[PDB]
C-alpha cells in the first residue's frame, strides 16, 4: 500500500542502512518473492518485434546480475531489463559509491559496472530460459544490457563477446555507451567510433540464428550536445538500429539540487533528471521522424512523468530511482494513474499517444 510504502517502510529501511546495502537486501527480497492491479488491454503495446502488456520497465542497474526477474514480472513491470553485464566479472569502483539525495528525490551513483561477467548470468539466465520464452509470448520480454570491462583494450569485442553469449537469451540488447563511471566510454557516442562499433555490433546479432536473434538498442546520456544527437541520429538510421533508449544518468548538477551529498562524482538520476530525458527522447524523435522505437527513462514516478515522455515519442517507458524512494506500490500507481490520464485525454491506449505532442 501507497502510503504505508511511501511514509513508514521505506524511511525506516532508508534510516537503518546504507543505500548499497538497502539494494542488495532489496534485491534478495525481490528475487524470493517476498512482496505482494489487473493490466488494462489499453497498456498493451507491440513494437520491437514483441507485444508489451503494460509499457513500465525496471531501468538498468537494479538487478545488475540477473537474480531476480521473475519477482520484478510479479512486481508489475511489463518487461525486465538485466544488466549492465561485462564480459569479465569485475568489481567496480571503491565504497562508498551510491548517494541518496532525498530532499531532491533523486541518487547520485558511480558503482563502476561491478558485474559478475557474461558466464554467471548466461547460466542464471539459461536456467529459466523456456519460462522466459513462455513469459514473453504471454507479453512479458526481457531486456539484456551489455558493458565492457574497465582493462578492456577494444570496446567493440566486449560488446561482440555480450551479443555472442546473451543475445540468444535476450528479446533485446542494449549496448550502453552512457555510463558516465568508466573513463572514455561516453566517447563511443561519437559519429566514427559509435558506426563501427554498431555495425560490428549488428554483424554479430545477424550471424544468430532466427529464433535467438534480439532487436539492439543503444542507450544514451542526457548530456549530449546538439552536434552529437544529430550524429546519432543519422548513425541509427543509415544501420537500421532498432531503438534507442534515453536516457542513462546526467553528469550535469542542476541549479537548486538541496542534497547534502549534491556534489558528489557520478551520475545523477530521478526528479531532477526528468525534463532533461523527456526533452532529449523529444529531439531524437524528431530526428528519426518517429520511425525508432524509443524507450524512455529518468526521473519517472507518476503516470504524469509517464505520459510525458509518451507523448515526446516513447513507446515504453523504464524507471529505478522512484522504486527506491516509494518501493513496490509505485508500479501500479503509474500504470493506474498513466490510465487514467490517457481516457481523460481522449486516447484509445497508449499507442495513440506516442508522440502525441509532435502531431499538434
Ligand atoms: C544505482 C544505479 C545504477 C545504475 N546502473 C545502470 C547500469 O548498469 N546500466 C545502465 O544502462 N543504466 C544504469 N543506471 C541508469 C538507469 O538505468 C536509468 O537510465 C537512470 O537511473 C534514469 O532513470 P531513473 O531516474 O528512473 O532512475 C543505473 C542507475 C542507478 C540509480
Ligand atoms: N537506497 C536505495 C535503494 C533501495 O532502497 N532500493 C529498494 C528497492 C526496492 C525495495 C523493495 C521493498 C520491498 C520489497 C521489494 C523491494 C527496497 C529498496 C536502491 O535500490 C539503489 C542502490 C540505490
Ligand atoms: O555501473 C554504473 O556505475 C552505472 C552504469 C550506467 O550505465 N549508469 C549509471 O548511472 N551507473
Amino acid at each position: 500500500d501507497e502510503r504505508f510504502y511511501a511514509e513508514h517502510l521505506m524511511p525506516t529501511l532508508q534510516g537503518l542502512l546504507d543505500p548499497e546495502s538497502a539494494h542488495r537486501l532489496a534485491v534478495r527480497f525481490t528475487s524470493l518473492g517476498l512482496l505482494p492491479f489487473q493490466d488494462s488491454d489499453m497498456l498493451e503495446v507491440r513494437v520491437l518485434g514483441h507485444k508489451f502488456r503494460n509499457p513500465v520497465g525496471i531501468a538498468a542497474g537494479f538487478d545488475k546480475h540477473g537474480e531476480a526477474v521473475d519477482g520484478l514480472y510479479k512486481m508489475g513491470f511489463g518487461f525486465v531489463e538485466i544488466g549492465s553485464v561485462t564480459p569479465k566479472p569485475q568489481e567496480g569502483n571503491p565504497r562508498p559509491r551510491v548517494f541518496r539525495l532525498p530532499e531532491d528525490q533523486a541518487v547520485i551513483n558511480r558503482y563502476g559496472f561491478n558485474s559478475h561477467g557474461l558466464s554467471v548470468v548466461e547460466h542464471r539466465l539459461r536456467a529459466r530460459q523456456q519460462k522466459q520464452a513462455k513469459l514473453t509470448e504471454d507479453g512479458l520480454p526481457l531486456g539484456v544490457n551489455l558493458g565492457k570491462n574497465k582493462t578492456s583494450v577494444d570496446a567493440a569485442e566486449d560488446y561482440a563477446e555480450g551479443v555472442r553469449v546473451l543475445g540468444p537469451l535476450a528479446d533485446y540488447l542494449v549496448v550502453n555507451v552512457s555510463s558516465p563511471n568508466t573513463a572514455g566510454l561516453r566517447s563511443l557516442q561519437g559519429k566514427a567510433e559509435l558506426r563501427r562499433l554498431l555495425t560490428k555490433v549488428l554483424q554479430e546479432r545477424d550471424g544468430l540464428r532466427r529464433v535467438h536473434r534480439p532487436a539492439v538498442l543503444v542507450k544514451i546520456a542526457p548530456d549530449l550536445t546538439s552536434q552529437d544527437k544529430e550524429d546519432i541520429a543519422s548513425v541509427v538510421k543509415e544501420l537500421g538500429i532498432d531503438g534507442l533508449i534515453v536516457t542513462n544518468t546526467t553528469v550535469s548538477r542542476p541549479a537548486g539540487l538541496q542534497g547534502a551529498l549534491r556534489s558528489e562524482t557520478g551520475g545523477l538520476s530521478g526528479k531532477p533528471l526528468r525534463d532533461l530525458s523527456t526533452q532529449t527522447i523529444r529531439e531524437m524523435y524528431a530526428l528519426t521522424q518517429g520511425r525508432v522505437p524509443i524507450i524512455g527513462v529518468g526521473g519517472v514516478s507518476s503516470g504524469q512523468d509517464a505520459l510525458e515522455k509518451i507523448r515526446a515519442g516513447a513507446s515504453l517507458v523504464q524507471l529505478y530511482t522512484a522504486l527506491t524512494f516509494w518501493g513496490p506500490p509505485v508500479v501500479g500507481k503509474v500504470k493506474r494513474e498513466l490510465e487514467a490520464l490517457l481516457k481523460e485525454q481522449g486516447f484509445g491506449g497508449v499507442t495513440d499517444a506516442i508522440g502525441a505532442d509532435h502531431r499538434r
